[PDB]
Formats: C-alpha cells, structure tokens, sequence
C-alpha cells in the first residue's frame, strides 16, 4: 500500500463526487449546517489492473486496507466526519471506484446584511495533501455530483448543488494541497416572519401613534411607553434568533430606527402636555396635527430608504 | 466474504423487520424522533446449507464475520445507528436469520398546519445498494413488523407501525438501491393546549372587551395595551414550541387574527375619546353599544371560517 | 463459545443483581433518569467444574472472552449501557460469578397528576433472549440488591430500591423472552414549590381582591391586568418545568382556576363602575360588599373540593 | 496476570495520588464540576524485581497488559474517567510507580444553605475492590496530592486540595472495599451577585416605600404593583441558576420575606385610600407617617434575624 | 518501543507547529473555544536511519504504532484532542516529520473588564513528560506555525496566531516537563452591542428624563418605574452573555450606575409631588428646573470618570 507511479511525470487524478441523502440543522448563530452524503473517489491504480478474457470476471471488490485510498479531508468541518465504506470496485484496465457514506457538521458563513430576505451559498471544501513521491489533484465527476429529491433544509428554500470544477492548488507547509469547492445555494423562507415578527412589530407601533388624537397626558405617556416595551420584547426576540454581526442587518436597521419613532412620540406627547398647563393649547393643537401626518410620512420615506440602501 | 450466488438470473430479496422496544423525544423544532428497535433480516445462502442428520443440530449460529451479511442502511437518519448483533441462525436449507438491536435519531418532516390538532406519519427508511454481481432487493415480513404494548410517545397518541410492503427500486450512482417504508402513525395530544395556551389567550381578550362598558380612556388605554402585551407572550410562547414554516398553522393564524382585534380595539377607545373631547357623546355611545355586540359576533364568525379552512 | 447444556428439560437460571451507586439527573420533561450501578449475574456451567482439593485453588477467574456470558440486556434504556467488567469467578461446582459496573439514562414514565406532592416508581427492566438450544429464565439474588447510604436524587427523597422477584416470560419473534422489573420508588421533595411558587401566585391574587375596598376604577383595572400578567408568568414558568399531559396535574388545575378568579373580578371592577356612572352606586356597593366575601370563600371552597378530587 | 502474593498475610497497600491540572463547570443545578488530572498509583509487586547489575538498567518499563495493575475506580462520576496511561516504572526491589491523566465529571452535593456567600467541599472518592485471592487497601501518598498554580474554577476561589490519609474499608457483596476522600474546598465569589442581583432588588423596594409620601391611590397602586412585579422577576433569575432544595437559602429568605413587605404595603395604601374616601384624612395620615419610620425599622431588624440565623 | 538514545548527553528536541485551519465556538460564560488544526512533530531517531538505494525510496511512510512516538499533549483542553495521523514520514537519517489533524476545546480564562470593548489572548498549551531513560524537550519550528486565511471567529476579529518559542521546562511529580505557550489573539467587535444595548438603554433613560417637564405625578411614575422595569430587562440580558465575575465590567458599572439615576429621579417625583400638595409649587418648580440640567450634566460627567477609570 503507497501511491501509484506515474506513467509520464504527471500528477494523480482523483475524480470526486459529492451526493446529499439528507440536509438538516442549519444553525444561524453557529453558522453551521449539518449533513447526510455520499463520498465518491476515483482514480486509476495499473498496479491493480488485470486481463477481461483470462480473469472472466468483470470488476474486482477489495476492503480499505488491502489498497491504497488518497486521504482526502474536508476543510470546513467541526468534527470529521463519520464515514461508512459502502463500496471498492476496481475495472480491468485498473480504474478504482470508491464509495462512502458519510454525515459531518460543516462550518460555512453566513451574510445575514439581508436578513431575514438572505440567500447563502454553503460551502463544503473537499482536500487531498499531495504526497514526497508524487502529486495528488482533485476533480469533478459531475456525473456523481448531486441531491436526492426529498432533500429538505427546514426554514430554507434549497436552490443548487453544483461543485466548482476547477480545483485551488495551492502549496501549504512545503508541500502540495488540493482544495475543491462545492456549494449549496440555498435562500431563506421569510414568510413567518411576517405574522410573527413585523406586522405584529407595526401594529404596536401604530398604537403609540393614536396619542396623536388624545389630550390626555397620562393615557398617551401608557400608550407610548408600553408599546416601547413591547418593542424591546421584539428588539430581544429577534437577536436571539441571530450572532453578533460587525454590521446592521435589515430587521435590525428597521428596529432601531423605530426606537427613534418612539422617543421623538414621546418627546411630542411633553411639548403637547408642557403647552396644555402653560395655556397654548391652539400651538399644541397645531404640533399634534402636523404629526398625525409626519410620523407616518416620515417612517413610509425611511423604511423606502432602508430597502434600498439594502435590496 | 462475498453475496450468495444465484441459481438463475433472479435478484437477491432480503425480508426485513422492524420491532419498537422504545419510542421518545419527538422534536418539532428539529422534526426528528429517536427509537429503539429489534431488525430482523432474513435470507437464504446455499453455500451455508447443512444435511441434520451428521451435523446433530437443527440450526447453527455464526459470528457477523463468518458469513456474508447484507449491508441494510437507513437513509433518514441524522447520526448512523447504535447497532449490535444478538443472534444469527442459519437452518438447514440454507435461510439466514438475522437480529440486531439498533437505536437511531430519525428525521422525519412534520405537518405544522393542524397544530396544536394534527396529526403525522413518521418515516424509517430501510434501503441496500445492489452490486455488479448481483442486485439486492427488500421485502418485508409482517409477522416480524411490530411495537410492544407499553411503546410510548410523550405528548403523542401512537395509532400504528406498518410497512409499505412494495421497495422503491431505483438507480443511484450506477447502482440498484431497493427502499422500504416503515410508516408510524401519531396523533398530538392537544388537551393540555386548551387550559395553557386556548383559554388564558381568550380570557386576556374578553377582558380587553370590558372596554366597551366603560367611559374612561384611561383606563380603557391600560385595559387594551396591557392584554395586548400578555398576547404577545402567548405569540413568543407559542412560536418557541415550534419551527418556522412556509405556511400558515391553525393556532398562528387564530393568534394572528387575535391582534386585529386589539388594533381595531384600540381604534374604538381612540374615537370614543375623541368624540367625547368633542362633546359628542351621543355618537360615541352608538360605536360603543355596536361594538359589544360586533366584537364577539365577527369573532365567532372569523373563527368559524378558519376552522372550516382547516378541518 | 456455547450456552451450557441441560441435566433435565430444565431452563437455565441466570441470577441478577442491581446495586445503585449513584442516581442522578431526573429530567421531568424526558421522562428520563441517570442511573450509576453493578450489574451482578450468577449461573451453573457444568463445563467450569473443578476439583479443590488438588487444584489448591478455591476460585478461578476469567476474561469474559475465554467463557460464555448471558446475553442480558436493558429494555428502556436512552444511551446504552456504557460497561465494564470487573469480576469474573468460578466455583469449584462450576458457578460462574459475574460483576460489571454499568451506567445508563434509563426512560421510565411519570404520573404528574399529584404534581408538585407526586411520588414516582421508576424501573429498571433486565431482559434476556432465550436460544434455540435451550431457554433462559432470570431470578432475583437478594443478597445483591441494594443501594449506597449516599444515593441521593436532587429534588426528591428515595424511598426505596426492590425487584419484583417473579420475571415476566412471554414469547417474543418465535423464541422466549424473560424479564425482570427493578423498581426505584421515589417521592418529590414539595418543599421549594412552597415560597417559590405558590406562596407568590396567591399574594398577587389577594392583592388583585383590594379593588374590593376601592372606588377607583382606574386603580383597580391597573390592580386585576397586572396580577393577571404575573400569574401567566408562573402559569408559563410552571408548564417549563414539566411535559404536556392529556390530563390535568393538581398546580395546573389550581393555576387554571385562578384565571376565572381574575375574569369575575374584572367583571366585578366593570359592573361596579358602570353603575356609578349609571348613578347607581348603592346597588354597586352592595355588589363590592358581597364580593368581599364571596371571593375568598368560593377560594377555600374551590380548592377544598380540587385537593379532594386530588389526593 | 493475577496480584501480588502476600508474603505474610498482610492486605496489598495501593498508594494513590491526584494532581489535578484543569478544573472546570461547577454547576449548581447538577450539582457537579469537571476536572483534568494527573492520577498515580504505587504498590510492591516482587514477581517483577530484578537485579540493577545483572540487568544493566535501573528502571523496567511495562505496558497496562503486560503487569498486574488495581482495578481503581472513583464512585461519584457521572461518565467514567476519560484515561490514559502516562508511564508504569518498576524498580529493582519491585515497586511500581503508575501514572495516569484523566478526566471525570464528578458528582458532589452542594450545600445552598449561605447562597451567594457560601463554601462547599468538593469530593473526588477512590475506590478499589478486594480478589478472593487476597485483600487489597488505598494508602495516600502525601508528595503526589495536589493542583497546578494557574488552576481556576470560575466564579469561585479554590481553598485547598487535601486527601483523607485514612481510608474508609467497608463490606459490599461479600468482599472488602476501600474507599479514598481527595477533597477540594472552594468558596463561592458572591462579589457579581451585588450589583446585579441584592441592590437592584433593594432599589426597586425602596421606590415602592416612596408611595408613603403620596395621597394618590393610583400613582400609589403603580409603584407597588410594578416594583412587586419586577420582584418576581428578580424571585425568577435567582431560582434559575440554583436547584429545587428541602431548605431555605438566604437569598430565598431575603427574597420570600420582601414578597411579605409588598403585600403590607398594599394594605397599607389600600386602607390609606379607604379612609379618605371616608373623610377620615387625620387617621390616614397618621398610618402613612407610622409606615415611613415602621417599614424601614421592620426591614433591618428582620434582615438582623436572618444573617444572625444562616451565619 | 523507547525513546531514541543521545549521542550525548543531550536532551532529544521534538520540534512542533500548529496550523488553524478553524476556529469557533467562543462560550465567554465558560470560558472556552473549539479549534481545528494541524499538529506538526519532528525528532530525529537514528534507529530508523535506512539506505534509500538498498530500500528503493527516498522517505519511508509508517504507521504510528510502529515507531516511537513522543507523548506530546495539551494540558488546557476539555474535549479530548480528536486526533487523526494525516502523515508519518522518515528519511534516511532518522529525521521523523509527523503530521496530525486535531479538534480540541481549550479552556482559556478571558478577561471581562472592559467588556464589550475588550481583547483576550487565547492559549493552547503543548506538553510531554520526560523519561527515565532521556529527557524530551519542546521546540517551535517558525515555519510551521500558522492559520489559513479564510480562519474567522464569529463575533471576533482575529488579530494573531504565534508561539512563546522557549519552553518552560520545570518539573512535576519527580520527572522532567517542557510546556509550550501557542497564543491566539482577538479583539471583540463591540459594533451590534451599540443598537442592540447600549442605545436602546440610553433612549429609555432620556424618556424618563421627560419627567422633568411634567407636573403629573401618575404620569411621572409611570414614566421612571416603566423605563426601570425596560432597564432591568437589559441588565437581565446583559448578564446571560457572561460569567459572574469577581470585579466590575465596563457595561456593568454603566448599567448599575443608571439604576442610581432611576432612583434620584423617583426621589425627584415624588419630591415635586409632596411640595405640590404641600402648596409650595414654587419650590418644586425649582427642584425640576435644576434637574433639568443636573440629570444630564452628572450623567455626562459620570461616564467620562468610569471611561477614563477603564480605559
Ligand atoms: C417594517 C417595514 C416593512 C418591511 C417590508 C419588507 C420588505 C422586504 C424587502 C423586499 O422588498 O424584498 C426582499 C426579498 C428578497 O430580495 P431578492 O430580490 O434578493 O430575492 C431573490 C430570491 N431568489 C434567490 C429565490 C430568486 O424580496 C421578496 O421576496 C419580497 C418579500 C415579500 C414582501 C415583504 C412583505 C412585508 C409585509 C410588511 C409590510
Ligand atoms: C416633536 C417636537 C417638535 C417641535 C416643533 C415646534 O416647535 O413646532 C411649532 C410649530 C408651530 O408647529 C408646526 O407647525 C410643526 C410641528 C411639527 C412637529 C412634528 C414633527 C414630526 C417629525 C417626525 C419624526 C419621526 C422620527 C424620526
Ligand atoms: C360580578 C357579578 C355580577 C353581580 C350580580 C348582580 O347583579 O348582583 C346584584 C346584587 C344586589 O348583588 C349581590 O348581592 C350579589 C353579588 C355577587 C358577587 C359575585 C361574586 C362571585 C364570587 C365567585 C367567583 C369565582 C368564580 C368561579
Ligand atoms: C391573608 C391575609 C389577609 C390580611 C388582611 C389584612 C386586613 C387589614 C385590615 C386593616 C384595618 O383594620 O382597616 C380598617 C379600615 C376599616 O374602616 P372603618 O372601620 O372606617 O369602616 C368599616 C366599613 N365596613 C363595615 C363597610 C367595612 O380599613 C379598611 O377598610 C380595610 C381595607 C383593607 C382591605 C384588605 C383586603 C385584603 C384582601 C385579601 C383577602 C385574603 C383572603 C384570604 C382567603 C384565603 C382562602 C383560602
Ligand atoms: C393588619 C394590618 C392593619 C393595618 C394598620 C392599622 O390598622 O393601623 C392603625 C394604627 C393607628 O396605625 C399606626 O399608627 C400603625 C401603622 C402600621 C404600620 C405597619 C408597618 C408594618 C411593617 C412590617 C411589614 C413587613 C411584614 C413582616
Ligand atoms: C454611552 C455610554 C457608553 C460609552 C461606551 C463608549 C466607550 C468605548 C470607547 C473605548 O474605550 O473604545 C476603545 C475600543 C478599542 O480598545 P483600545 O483599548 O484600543 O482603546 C485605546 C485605549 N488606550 C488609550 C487605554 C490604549 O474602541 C475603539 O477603537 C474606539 C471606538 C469606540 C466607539 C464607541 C462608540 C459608543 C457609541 C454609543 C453612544
Ligand atoms: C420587557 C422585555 C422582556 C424581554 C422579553 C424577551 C423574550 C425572549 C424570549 C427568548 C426565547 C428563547 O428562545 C430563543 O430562540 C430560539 C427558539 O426560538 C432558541 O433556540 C433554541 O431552541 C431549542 C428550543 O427552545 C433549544 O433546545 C436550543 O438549545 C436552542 O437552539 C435560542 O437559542 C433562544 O435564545
Ligand atoms: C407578560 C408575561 C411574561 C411571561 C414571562 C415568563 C417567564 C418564564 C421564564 C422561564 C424560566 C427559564 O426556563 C427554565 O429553563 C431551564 C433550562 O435552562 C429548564 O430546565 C429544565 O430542563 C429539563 C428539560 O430539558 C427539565 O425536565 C428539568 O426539570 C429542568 O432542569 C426549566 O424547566 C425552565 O423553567
Ligand atoms: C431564555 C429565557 C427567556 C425568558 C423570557 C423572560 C420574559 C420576561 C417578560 C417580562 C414582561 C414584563 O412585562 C411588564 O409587565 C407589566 C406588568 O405590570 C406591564 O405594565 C403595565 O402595568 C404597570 C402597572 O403595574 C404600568 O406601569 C405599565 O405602564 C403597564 O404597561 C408592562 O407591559 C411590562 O413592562
Ligand atoms: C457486492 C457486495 C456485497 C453484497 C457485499 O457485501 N460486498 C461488500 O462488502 C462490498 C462493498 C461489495 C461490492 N460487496
Ligand atoms: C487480580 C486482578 C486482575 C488481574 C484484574 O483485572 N482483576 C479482576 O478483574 C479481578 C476479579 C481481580 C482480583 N483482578
Ligand atoms: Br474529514
Ligand atoms: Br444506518
Ligand atoms: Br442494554
Ligand atoms: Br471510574
Ligand atoms: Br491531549
Ligand atoms: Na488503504
Ligand atoms: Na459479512
Ligand atoms: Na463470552
Ligand atoms: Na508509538
């Protein structure tokens, strides 16, 4: 068991192939999604070869340990994977077809800038670690590439399988690494954020916004403050949901902007009231009129802004 | 070792078994289940039959090793079965009989549309990869497909344990897998949703109707904002138990329905106070002595519409 | 290896043992419990005999590989039993004595009907299956039963650690099955529950019957809404703390009734403030009175018969 | 492989020591913590002596197979210690020097009776069952007990790492145990528990006696009843990070008593109202001005009671 | 196998190198971190010296179980180094390049002071044990110590990865032990904690500031007991994010500080109130006025004492 010899100086093909059985878990705060494949490699061994005619036999099975295997890693995983040797088929001119099944929990990024309208391409680096006798370098089998159709992601919408053909060769602690890219590409289903997160957001914001046709101080200082507190429930449901971003995200960026809504209602509700005890309840009347309009001008013309400046 | 030769042309059929010694941890949020069974696999091998008469015995037991044994998969499983051997007996015409005691963490996807009333039809997808030799094929034995009595599922009323009889034959990466569907049938137990969740939410909303027989904006304001926010409890509770879904669930939309209530609510007290402001209390009284009557009325309508496009 | 062969018809008697080192982590929601234990095993194997006299030796001990060992397993158990053995000794009759210390997360159900004043029996179910060649049947050695002085379950008091001596044989997948139930009774230690609690969720409920000795309706709808909000939170925090059931537990059945304690006195704070305004307060005042009492004794009432219908 | 004969008959003497290198996750509600250590073992096995001269060597080297080593167990873990053999020296008169690193989650009851400001006893119990061949004792070896310097335990101040020099030899199924007593005293840094748990829980209750100076019923129904519910707030996050105990904690004490406080004061502003609605101001006013002096007085002294009771 | 003898009386040197490939999992309430490298060993063995022309290669390829291989360990890890031999290669002096992949959880304490503006120097400590027979000592070849640079910590930014290139060699226990220093450090991105925390904590201090220019009484309560409660949530959540430290953090003496406004402001409202009531508005208009600018300007003032005092 060591590496086949080169026929001319040129490096070892091996040929993946990368097959989803299940999806599952994609965990927003890990950045982590865990998964459920088959593993196919091949590569050609004329060490192993043997004649059609004489043989009668078609292909030869052996076990992982009688035959050379490349050691190939994926990059991107938590813990290595848990693999299965399914099957070892060896053709008579010597070409090697190799299958496991395997389950890993694979740390791939994500952007959640659009959150929670975000798409993410998850990633799944396969690599080979060339060896002091020859080079090993890694290819698709795009035959052997894919997902079976049940293959489901709750919460996500699963858009594409596809690897990156050409592989990153790149040396490493001197010597040569073979780092192949496949990607799954799959887009968010925000559909229950909206009875759950923003129309129930909006509606308690639309009631502070009822002060605006009230002269009662104290009704109107329970209608904003409360609802404020309902907010900071919703502000502390939703970053509980996501990580700690070095930038706003969408869902983020409407939230904080409404806490500004907030202070400025209040801020109105103690210019009307300070105005109503001073005795200029006409000027007052005027503030509250002119906001019955602004607030929700001002909030439609911002949150176009936010959608643009993120879509 | 490798698969037993065939007499003619035909596949090799491996009659399978699953038995339920323990059923647990049904999580929604994940849409898994984790069991623990008897699997039984039978099959005949000609190469291991035996004449009794100089041999003195009427069966032979075999370590896993000895013998060639089917590789059995299960496709939906989200970390590979704890399996161990507990007998293999081989009679004397050849037919193996195989017993393993397994326990696996199945994903199984879950019908959230009915909730907290649904029922669900839970999956163990057994499978085996054919070879180039010969092709491997599934059946089921019913009399070996089974749950013990005491089989219990917390918080879930389990109806059955059958199997799809007929294998999905299929190719899969220029293989032959044979498939079969071990179906469990459960139904939620929905009574403790009713004094928790059903009847604390509706009690909130009556109490917010008290309103209606009350002149005071004040303390209308603090009726409404006040059981609107141990609504939104109820919402942020509810939504912890489950997972995010493309649709509409039967208690989500009841729950979001509940919140056009309060904003049509708040609407009310609002032109009451303004009408009364305005000393217009005649008019207010009319909108007031409507609404005791149209609350309750457009709510029990309104849910006798959903009820009907749900059940 | 083989099982031993019969003198008679008889069935082979394997004598069990389970001796508690430590128990831990009853998990009220899985229904679940950890468990750290000798697993003692005793039987006759003719084929061991020796001769004391010229052997010298009184005892003989083997590695569990160089002799038979029962195959005895746990029904209900989560994670497998995590083994290792200890002893291994033969009597010069050939009475082989077995002695490992195992651990395992042991699923047994739980009546939460008396919640928090319940009292549980956990088992332990030993199992062994009976081979072609000859039937095993399991007994109960006394002497080997037990628990250390220092057991203790968090949360609960242990009462006591017996077997119930005759196992249950019953014919399972055509061959015999014998079983053994060991029983671990246990009683919840209540104490907690008490300042914690229930102590806490009947204060606010007094404090919710002081609109009883006011005329502010105003200060009494802020009185009964929020005491109405902090008992939803001990509802919530209650039901965090243990499983649905499809009955109702006694502090569930108590938290539920409290709710209809709340709604009437809302109702109360409405009728007596819709009546001053009506200029009717005499017959309010009759009403507020009347509620003075009969609040708190439909209270002692209603609890009377629940702890009746209860315990 | 089997032990040391006794030269006289003599029990064998198994020196131990533990050296521990990380400690780590105390958790209160498990009531254990997690250590990474050093444990050695020392005993005289003659069968294994050799000449320094003869040999050309003063020290032998052996693997755990090779020799005769003590099956030492601990009693009080919850997953089995995690182990590997670091070296096994012999010396020329036979006497084996064993090391070994582990790593255990113990499981050691914890005293809540002074929380936050209490100190527990750590226990690490060593254990060794005796052969029928012979009889075998723990011994401690006083130069091999310890802990590294930089070792830490989060939250809390490690005292001392000691062993109980005498071991505790009892009878358990028939056969002679010896049990060891390593214990680590720690004491629990209640520094973080004063800004964020006692003083914002007296800040809140202070602001709730400010409705003393105050004629208004509903200013005074809000101070009471807002400051009582985030109260059961601060009752909640204190029993969360502790388990449910058949005693009362001092914080529990503080906390329950404080409930006692609240439910006064709402008599207190409850009665005050009542008899200014009765034209009875005077008499009012004298049981607000004894509240201001009485509910300050009352506070300390009983706070006195406490800590003199739990210290 | 023994360790390779000196030529001298030299200590055998084992050159290393850690190379991240990933790092993840920063817990700050434990204290810990999830890696995932590449571990690099070098020594030199004349005991495998070979002739590359009698042996036909260059680099001899071994298993790990067939050569010496030093005891090199980490002494800050709570999950057991999940270890995998990538490569084991010998040349033909001797020179011994070993190659492993690992995945470790290091516990390395973190300092919280000027949290969540603070930096950590993360450790992952290499260890070995010296011999009887010679002593081992460690060394970092520079050239292979690193991380790849797709290497991120979420929540993090990742300013270096470096090694303390001189060992600490001391002894422990009678033996040799050479401890190695690899240091990882990382700077918090403090960016989401000023929308999510910081902000909103600020937004609700100013809206109970607006009590200032009200001469409400049942409003002003409402309004700083309501914007209490909201900061009391917000200190709650502060704290889940971190461990109970024994000083004060950055964050923590902001938000303990703001309490003491909370409670000064009551003190105010009810001040203003009394006077009010007392017939001395005058007065009180006076107090309110000071306020005014006295809240703000000893806010202000405040938090440049605490920023100078932790920065
Ligand atoms: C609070 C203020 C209201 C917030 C409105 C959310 C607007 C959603 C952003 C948007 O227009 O498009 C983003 C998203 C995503 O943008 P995209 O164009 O990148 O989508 C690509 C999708 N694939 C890859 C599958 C082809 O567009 C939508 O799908 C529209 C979302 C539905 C409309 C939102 C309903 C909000 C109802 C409340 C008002
Ligand atoms: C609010 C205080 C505004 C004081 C303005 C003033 O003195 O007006 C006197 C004069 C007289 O009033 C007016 O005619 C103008 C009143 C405008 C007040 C409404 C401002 C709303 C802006 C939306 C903010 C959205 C959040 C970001
Ligand atoms: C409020 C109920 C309406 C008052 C009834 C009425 O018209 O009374 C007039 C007459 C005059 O009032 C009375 O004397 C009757 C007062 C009834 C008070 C109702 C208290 C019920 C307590 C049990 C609650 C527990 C629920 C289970
Ligand atoms: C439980 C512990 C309950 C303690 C109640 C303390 C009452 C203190 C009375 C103070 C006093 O003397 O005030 C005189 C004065 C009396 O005024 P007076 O003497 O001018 O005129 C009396 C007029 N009539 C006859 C109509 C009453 O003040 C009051 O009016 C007292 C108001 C306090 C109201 C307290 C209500 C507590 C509600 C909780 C009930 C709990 C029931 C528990 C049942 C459990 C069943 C399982
Ligand atoms: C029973 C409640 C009686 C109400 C008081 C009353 O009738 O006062 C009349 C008499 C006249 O009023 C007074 O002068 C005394 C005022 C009572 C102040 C009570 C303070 C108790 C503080 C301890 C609370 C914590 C419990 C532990
Ligand atoms: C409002 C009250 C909270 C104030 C928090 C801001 C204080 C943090 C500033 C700081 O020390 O930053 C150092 C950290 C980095 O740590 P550093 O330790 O490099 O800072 C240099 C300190 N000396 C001179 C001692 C070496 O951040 C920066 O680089 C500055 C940007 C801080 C941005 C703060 C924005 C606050 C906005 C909310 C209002
Ligand atoms: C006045 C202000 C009051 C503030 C109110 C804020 C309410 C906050 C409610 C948080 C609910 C907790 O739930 C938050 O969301 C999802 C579930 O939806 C969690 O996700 C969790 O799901 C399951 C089930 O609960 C857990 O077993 C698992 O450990 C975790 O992955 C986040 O880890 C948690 O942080
Ligand atoms: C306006 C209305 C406001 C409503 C606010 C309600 C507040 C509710 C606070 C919930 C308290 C936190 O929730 C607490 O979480 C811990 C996990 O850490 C759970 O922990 C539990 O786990 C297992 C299940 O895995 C249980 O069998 C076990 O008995 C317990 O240890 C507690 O059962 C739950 O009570
Ligand atoms: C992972 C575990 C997650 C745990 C989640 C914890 C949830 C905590 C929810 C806290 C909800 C607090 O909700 C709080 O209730 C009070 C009850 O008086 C309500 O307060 C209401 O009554 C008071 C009078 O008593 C008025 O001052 C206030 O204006 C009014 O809104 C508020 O609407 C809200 O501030
Ligand atoms: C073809 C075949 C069968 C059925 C078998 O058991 N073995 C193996 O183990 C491999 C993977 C192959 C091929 N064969
Ligand atoms: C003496 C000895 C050794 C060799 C061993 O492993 N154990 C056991 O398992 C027993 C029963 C005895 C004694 N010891
Ligand atoms: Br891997
Ligand atoms: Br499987
Ligand atoms: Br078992
Ligand atoms: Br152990
Ligand atoms: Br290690
Ligand atoms: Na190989
Ligand atoms: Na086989
Ligand atoms: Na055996
Ligand atoms: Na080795």
């Amino acid at each position: 068991v060591s590496p086949p010899p080169p026929i001319a100086d040129e490096p070892l093909t091996v040929n993946t192939g990368i097959y989803l059985i299940e999806s599952y878990s994609l965990d927003d705060k890990a950045e982590t999604f865990k998964v459920n494949a088959f593993l196919s490699l091949s590569w050609k061994d004329r060490r192993l070869a043997f004649d059609p005619v004489r043989s009668g036999v078609r292909v030869k099975t052996y076990e992982p340990e009688a035959i050379w295997i490349p050691e190939i890693r994926f990059v991107n995983v938590e813990n290595a994977r848990d693999a299965d040797v399914v099957d070892i088929s060896v053709s008579p001119d010597g070409t090697v077809q190799y299958l496991e099944r395997f389950s890993a929990r694979v740390l791939s990024p994500l952007d959640f800038r659009r959150y929670p309208f975000d798409s993410q391409t998850l990633h799944i680096y396969l690599i080979v670690r060339s060896c002091d006798t020859r080079n090993i370098v890694l290819a698709v089998d795009l035959e052997k590439v894919g997902k079976n159709d049940d293959v489901f992601l709750t919460g996500w919408d699963i858009e594409s399988f596809t690897a990156v053909v050409k592989p990153a060769n790149f040396a490493l602690e001197d010597r040569l690494e073979s780092k192949l890219d496949y990607q799954l590409r799959i887009s968010r289903q925000y559909f229950s954020y909206i009875p759950n997160i923003i129309l129930p957001m909006l509606f308690i914001l639309f009631i502070s916004w009822t002060a605006f046709w009230s002269t009662s101080y104290e009704a109107n200082v329970t209608l904003v403050v409360s609802t404020l507190i309902a907010h900071i429930a919703f502000n502390i449901l939703v970053e509980t949901n996501l990580p700690k971003t070095p930038y706003m995200t969408y869902t983020g960026a409407i939230i904080f902007m409404i806490y500004l809504f907030y202070f400025v209602a209040v801020i109105e509700v103690t210019v009307q009231h300070y105005l109503k005890v001073e005795s200029q309840p006409a000027r007052a009347a005027s503030i509250t009129r002119a906001s019955r309009i602004a607030f929700p001008v001002v909030f439609l013309l911002a949150n176009i802004i936010l959608a643009f400046l993120f879509f």
